[PDB]
């Protein structure tokens, strides 16, 4: 055995495929269920597959068409504007046929590639250079076959946090969200995380009758890490939706109601009846289950930790992944592993680049985002350039959603022109924020945006339009031109 | 006077300002109506904001509305399924309050900003440092005012062509079908230029019961100058979208029917009778009406010829938009029209770039360009490979429309790894071409495509996405790997 890969998720598969199909290794691979759904959730193809980016992304689509069927409207779209009401049940089952076909395909792709096993169970090191795979989680379990051999891929990703506090056992995570057999009625997601955002848009489009989604954060304002322009855009636009965003309040109890209702006492004192509390606060890496100590494989912060090359610090080992509590994206697992395996297969070694790293939040509107924030790079750069253009897109000026501004906004390293950060909320930002991920990996600078010839009408083209700054911060105040 | 600028549309007006409020300069804009509509359609704004990428956008926005309400019900959207249709009037409500408000608008830029002034009529050159405005097109016209000045640019953008042919006074161009009062319910569009092609799936759109729209163009697939992937690709979705596309068939003559209806005789013989007709193939510089020869400025191949700094021909008197018969968009326009003033009455000269330039046709699928086709680079290339990935994206394979196939295709010269064109058919492809036309301006590698870390999921990420030729052309020849 060349390799073994525990976990076979975005970052795992793509390194066990590539060094068999490319470098004729042959590679054990470990999971532990085959199809989504309870009881692990998580299945051959890995969190992004089975419970993650893929049924999430087909679910948003489906709530947007919530703003669609009313927005037709204004450009003479007419209909029994009564008799119209989404099925939940509908949504899940198209899911379902997805995640299992994507499941379905994973399994052949063992069939009939030659030098790729994989075995079903719980993989965790023994030592050095063998890993067991027990029947269960526990460590003294059915031991179902042994794995010797030279190489290690540590990637088991994250898996939801749940806060010790009392009525824990009440709530839910995104997991147990995809597979609600009735949609909620009236819902708390928790937390400021992207993934309270997005399921707090989907919970609003399948709401039913007296129906309301109630989003809580402890901070001042959701989605924390973003630029704080998108943050208050979406914080108004989310609102205008009829989405309940409480900023300062947090669950202290969960306390299970008279009926069947759920009520929540936050630490302000404040009571509030759901009937559903999911839980997004934080996803953790699944270091426990692998025990590492068994080879001396050290932790830290909470994430194995690693070099440039995904070397971890016994030699022979190796992690990518959530495992290593940095940004835990897809592309970002797919890009560390196809690495990995060139370095360590091949020729020429590469190491992952972590900056300038394009993500999108799918919230209802989305927004894309690459780059630093209008606070970090003030204070990583003598002197900041701020462009930015607000406005309301004609197609929403008619519509009915005024309320629903474009952001556009670039913030550049003035000293020489350097593009530090684009921000992007409105429909099709996360479209759009792909193209400048790419400008950014070239350095571009703020004039080879705007010496580019738009594209006309987009939104886009509002990323070539603006050549002067609107405000600038020097050495990390605020000025502008007279 | 500084500098007179026939034409406030587009080209003009992007240099009638600056000039003024940047380099303080006054000068005088010429346009002939006002608002948009009959009898000239093209007001102050140009042709693109009066009768042309805005008010189309709308109309298209309008249009795919079409899709959502249907492939809603795939994510389990229901209603009464019977009760649903588009009106038309509203639809050119909305678009003509915009048009309105963004003429109402020019009007006070005119009102408030010192060393810019219009009149209305029709400027034509008199003497190689004066301009007249007459009353009429009339080269024999009530004078109205006499303008002398230092500097002309000639900005009259282009017409729709309408072939000699007989029975022709019976067919339209897309101006007067900016303005039908009911919508048609037999449409011939004509053309595969995208202005036919747009409003052949506007007209789809709000197509009355036995509605139905045909296209047809003389020559064997749409959208000629385009990748043909994307050629077939819409064909085929355009198909499937109830449209009738007629290959190699072109009108002799129109001949007015019993009813109202008219009757075309094509040159294959072939009959077919319509509500209306449209003719799109082509439009012309709008050069008679200027009356150019009082001064000398040459023409050449039907647009006035120019240099790489739009000098005309006769010194101080300058030329650009649709009117040089090049490619005929409105940020091309733009960027001729920032250039020129700068270089003109600024300390540092620039010309435009022609190339690289991204573009969309606002089809149903629309498709977004940039960059050279797999023909013409096959034939000043050495060495050229193709990059093509050609799927239905996991939201279409359920939906319903299963025949959305989303095409992205990165064609390079294979001697160096540079970037030749890229080529984009689905949903958003305008929104997504815009980035890449940046890359491509910075002369991008296909390793810095794939280079760059995906945003997960969209239909972007496929950009990033491709390590490996689908194919190659050496010397001309298609050619592949083993
Ligand atoms: C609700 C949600 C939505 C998200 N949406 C997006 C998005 O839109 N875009 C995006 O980029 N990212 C998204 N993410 C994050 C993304 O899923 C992760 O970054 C990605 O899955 C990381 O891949 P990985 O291979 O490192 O981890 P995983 O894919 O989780 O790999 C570990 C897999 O191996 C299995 N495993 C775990 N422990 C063991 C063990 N001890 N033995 C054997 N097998 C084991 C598990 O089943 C698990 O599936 C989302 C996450 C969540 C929770
Ligand atoms: C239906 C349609 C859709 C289009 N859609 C798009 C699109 O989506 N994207 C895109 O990039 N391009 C589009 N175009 C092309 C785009 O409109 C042109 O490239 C752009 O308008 C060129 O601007 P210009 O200033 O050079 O010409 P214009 O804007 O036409 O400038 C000339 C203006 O001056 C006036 N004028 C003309 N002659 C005289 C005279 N002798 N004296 C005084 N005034 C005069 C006219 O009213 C005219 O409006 C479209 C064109 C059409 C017809
Ligand atoms: C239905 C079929 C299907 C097929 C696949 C893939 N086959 C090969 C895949 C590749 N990688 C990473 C995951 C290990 C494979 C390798 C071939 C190019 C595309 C990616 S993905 C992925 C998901 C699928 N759903
Ligand atoms: C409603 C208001 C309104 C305002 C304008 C513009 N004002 C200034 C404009 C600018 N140019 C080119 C057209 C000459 C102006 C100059 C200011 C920056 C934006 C472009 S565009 C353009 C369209 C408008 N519709």
């Amino acid at each position: 055995f060349d390799l073994v890969v525990i976990g076979a998720g975005s970052g795992g598969l793509e390194a066990a495929w590539n060094a068999a199909t490319l470098y004729k290794k042959r590679v054990a691979v470990i999971d532990v269920q085959m199809v989504h759904g309870p009881p692990f959730f998580s299945a051959l193809g890995g969190t992004c597959v089975n419970v993650g980016c893929v049924p999430k992304k087909l679910m948003v689509t489906g709530a947007q068409y919530m703003e669609h069927l009313r927005e037709s409207a204004g450009f003479g779209w007419e209909f029994d504007r009564t008799t119209l009401r989404a099925e939940w049940k509908n949504l899940i089952a198209v899911k379902d046929e997805a995640v299992l076909n994507i499941n379905k395909s994973y399994d052949e792709m063992f069939r009939d590639t030659e030098g790729l096993e994989f075995f079903l169970g719980w993989g965790s090191l023994e030592s050095k250079n063998v890993v067991n795979v027990r029947e269960s989680a526990d460590p003294a379990s059915a031991v179902k076959e042994r794995l010797e051999t030279e190489h290690i891929l540590l990637a088991s990703g994250s898996w939801p946090h749940m806060p010790n506090i009392p009525g824990i056992e009440h709530c839910i995570s995104s997991n147990e969200a995809f597979y609600l057999p009735e949609p909620p009625r009236r819902v708390l997601t928790v937390g400021g995380g992207f993934i309270s955002v997005e399921f707090a848009g989907i919970f609003n489009a399948y709401k039913p009758k007296d129906g309301q989604v109630t989003l809580c954060y402890r901070g001042e304002m959701i989605l924390r890490g973003f630029d704080h322009t998108l943050r208050e855009e979406l914080t108004k636009q989310l609102t205008a939706n009829g989405i309940q965003i409480l900023t300062k309040e947090n669950p202290a109890k969960v306390e299970l109601n008279a009926d069947g209702s759920k009520s929540v006492t936050f630490e302000s004192g404040k009571k509030m009846d759901f009937d559903l509390v999911m839980m997004a606060i934080g996803r953790s890496p699944r270091t426990k289950d692998l025990q590492l100590q068994n080879a001396g494989v050290m932790i830290k912060n909470g994430g194995v930790q690693v070099d440039e090359y995904s070397r971890t610090n016994v030699s022979n080992i190796y992690a990518i992944g959530d495992v290593t509590n940095r940004v835990m994206l897809t592309p970002v697992a797919i890009n560390e592993a196809a690495a990995l395996v060139d370095t360590v297969f091949g020729t020429t070694p590469r190491k992952t680049d972590h900056t300038r790293v394009a993500s999108a939040v799918f919230s209802i509107p989305p927004i894309g985002t690459c780059g630093l924030i209008e606070e970090v790079a003030s204070k990583r750069y003598e002197v900041v350039a701020v462009y930015l253009s607000s406005f309301t897109p004609l197609m929403h000026k008619v519509s009915g959603s005024k309320y629903k501004t474009f952001v556009a906004k670039i913030i550049t390293n003035h000293s020489d022109g350097t593009v530090l950060g684009v921000h992007l909320l409105g429909d099709n930002a996360p479209e759009i924020i792909q193209g400048i991920g790419i400008c950014l990996k070239l350095n571009a600078k703020i004039s080879d945006f705007y010496n580019t010839i738009g594209v006309h009408p987009t939104s886009a083209e509002e990323l070539c339009s603006m050549r002067t700054p609107s405000y600038y911060y020097v050495k990390g105040e605020k000025m502008e031109k007279p």
